[PDB]
């Protein structure tokens, strides 16, 4: 079935053991590192949210093992805050920060660029939609992360997983422009699994998408799980999926054919 | 050899027709237009370089003919300037422009939004290198395009080819963030080939990469039509080409490999 052919495309499993995915995370960033020595950095945009939270601590982690590891004094994760003018949820990003411990923290408004972007479009004729507005400001972001992993011999670390991927739920060239994924292959309960086992705060991931995506992430992770869900919420993922096939593979060349079925 | 199985993964042949291969790229775009029917616009940014220039001229052969067949006049290619300042060739910008005579011309100076960024970075610490800005601003040209489609129902058109893939000599998630990249499995040479056809100006053309490269485009374009090269020229391509397997290839997950060989 569809299902089964999605579960296996974005490595879903039914149930995980949250210690040994936490160690095959960081025991992931760490062989990466290893591999590729001109890397000194980890970076990874905070929002406060579930799992930025989660990736951050996990790339801490990996970075606190490899320098004890190897002694290189050198190595560092670089936590990044960019906030849109004032951000509403800031105190769980102060919360977020205390339970991460980052080595760096830097913090980039991005307000005065979007704004700029804005201006620079409207004269030539374009204005913008508050969905576009938002695309640019996931855009803004990468830009900012990737300028400072280019100054710090670092890698951009993303928080895509499997219950975001499957209905393409995160902006082309935006959140969705990293590098490195470790959390690629969870879903989204079980990512709280996670967080419960490295005693995160309970209100850093305790409840917030589903208006936009017409089925809840109990749906979502249900279907992932390969759990029998009703037939037209089945539909409603499954169309999704197919609507945003572009967003998980490289441009479209003359060569593709997966947009001919 | 490494040399087969980079003209296999790229696409590249010894050599080409130019009007087939004008056909094959056209044809494409057409077909995907057909079968997306919600994308109303083609848009692509143009700089007044040979590749750039031929596939402006590509999207506006395809954009004419499905008009005339269709009677859609809702379609249309929309061509645009997005200089830093004052660009220095302009005039070369002008001579192409005439050259595809695009539906719509939209200019977007990028300037403003660059120097916004480097201000907030500024602020944060982190001072940025002429070889990052230039990352930059390729960065806020991909969101100046992404922002147009999203307004006008349409797509980004790319000019990635072969000998720019082969040494991953574009910017992540800048020039290299597009939706659909018909000159994908051409060479540079031949990429003049298909110009000459089409009558283009020879000055837009005739000569300008080769200097951070280590080699010559010549030498590129020899090793992907599969000519014996010097041994020493033809390390240097492959090193290129394993250092930037990360370019070609969606963000790294748990369950990538290619990268522990
Ligand atoms: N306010 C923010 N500050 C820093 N990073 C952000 C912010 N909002 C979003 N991000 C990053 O974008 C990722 C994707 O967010 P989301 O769009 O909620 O899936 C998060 O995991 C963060 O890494
Ligand atoms: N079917 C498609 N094929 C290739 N690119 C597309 C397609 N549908 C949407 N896009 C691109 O993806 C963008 C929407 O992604 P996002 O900005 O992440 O919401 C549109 O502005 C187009 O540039
Ligand atoms: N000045 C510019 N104006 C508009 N598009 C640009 C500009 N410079 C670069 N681009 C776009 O980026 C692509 C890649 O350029 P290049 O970095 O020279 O390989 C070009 O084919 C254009 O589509
Ligand atoms: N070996 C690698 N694996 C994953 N990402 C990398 C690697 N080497 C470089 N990068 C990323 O790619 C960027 C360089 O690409 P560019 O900005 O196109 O010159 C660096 O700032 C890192 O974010
Ligand atoms: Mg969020
Ligand atoms: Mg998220
Ligand atoms: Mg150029
Ligand atoms: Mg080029």
């Amino acid at each position: 079935t569809l299902q089964q052919q999605i579960i296996k495309a974005l490595g879903a499993k039914p149930q995980i053991n949250a210690e040994e995915e936490i160690r095959r995370s960081v025991d992931f960033l760490k062989s990466y590192l290893q591999t590729y020595p001109f890397i000194k950095s980890l970076v990874l945009g905070i929002s406060g949210g579930q799992d930025s939270t989660l990736a951050g601590k996990l790339c801490q982690m990996a970075i606190n093992e490899l320098r004890l590891e190897t002694g290189n004094e050198s190595l560092q994760f670089i936590a990044v805050r960019l906030p849109y003018g004032v951000q509403a949820d800031e105190q769980d990003c102060q919360d977020a920060i205390a339970f991460i411990q980052p080595d760096r923290v830097l913090t980039v408004n991005i307000k005065g660029a979007v704004l700029a972007s804005e201006q620079a479009l409207r004269e030539a004729g374009i204005e913008l939609s508050d969905f576009v507005r938002g695309n640019e400001k996931a855009r803004e972001r990468m830009k900012a992360q990737y300028s400072i992993a280019g100054m710090t011999s670092g890698v951009v670390v993303g928080t895509d997983h499997a219950a975001e991927a499957i209905t393409g739920f995160f902006t082309k060239y935006g959140d969705g422009g990293t590098d490195i994924n470790p959390l690629y292959r969870l879903n989204k309960r079980q990512g709280k699994q996670l967080l419960a086992a490295l005693a995160c705060p309970e209100h850093l991931y305790k409840k917030a998408d589903e208006v936009a995506l017409g089925v809840t992430y109990d749906n979502i992770d249900d279907y992932l799980e390969g759990k029998n869900v009703p037939q037209q919420v089945a539909r409603t993922i499954e169309n999704w999926y197919l609507k945003t096939e572009h967003k998980r593979r490289p441009p479209i060349t003359v060569f593709d054919d997966f947009w001919k079925k």
